[PDB]
């Protein structure tokens, strides 16, 4: 069966089950694929997202140990290009209008996210050990 | 190459880069192996260890993405004994006296732990945001 490239990307801070979870989705989207992660710079999340905790060594380091994971761009660009796309020899770009020239060449798959299950949420109920 | 089966048991509470630098390191022991990782129940991690924050069914649900591990026994026992080793026919048990009789046999392969990389430091590094 042929095999499929699949790209994902994101800032993976503080990688949760909710993340793994979209990883997973996304490398079974085909019987036979080759997903792709694509980490984003430090400085580019910052200015454009919001503050992460995690530097661009530890994300990436932490993606590794992941199974779905077969291949890391990082840092990746920020912007997904239609030249990023042939140069890597992507079929899908797997995320959760901005995407919609991905749609429009049927190059997009959606995937879910898992609410809950996030680190700072591990945090809360720690501290709902007191009143 | 004839394949080695390889036994880890722990918490794996929040799971960090620690402990799948540990995952990894068990796992690469020897060239072929089978990597079976054995979570502690709630309530015996509780009475022997401590608080753990996740439960038995989320600390389970992570490590299944992470690559290293082949096999999971959750709950497993809280004291591993020679019926357990020969049961699963594990070859090696991985691990940072005790496991004295596991050295006797021949079958204690020491890992390292990773410090800083926890999941309680990052909270720290979020707070030093502040004064």
């Amino acid at each position: 069966s042929k095999n499929v490239v699949i790209y994902a990307d994101g800032v993976y801070d503080m990688l949760h089950l909710g993340h793994m979870k979209q990883l997973e989705q996304a490398k079974k989207l085909f019987e036979n694929t080759t997903l792709i992660v694509g980490v984003t710079s430090d400085n580019e999340t910052k200015l454009f997202k919001g503050q992460v905790v995690q530097t661009l060594e530890e994300r990436t380091e932490t993606l590794k140990h992941i199974r779905w994971v077969d291949e890391i761009i990082s840092p990746c660009p920020w912007v997904v290009t239609p030249e990023f796309l042939e140069k890597y020899k992507i079929d899908y770009v797997a995320h959760d209008d901005i995407y919609a020239w991905l749609k429009r060449a049927g190059k997009f798959k959606a995937t879910q996210r898992t609410e809950g299950v996030s680190t700072t949420d591990l945090i809360v109920r720690i501290l709902k050990n007191y009143e």
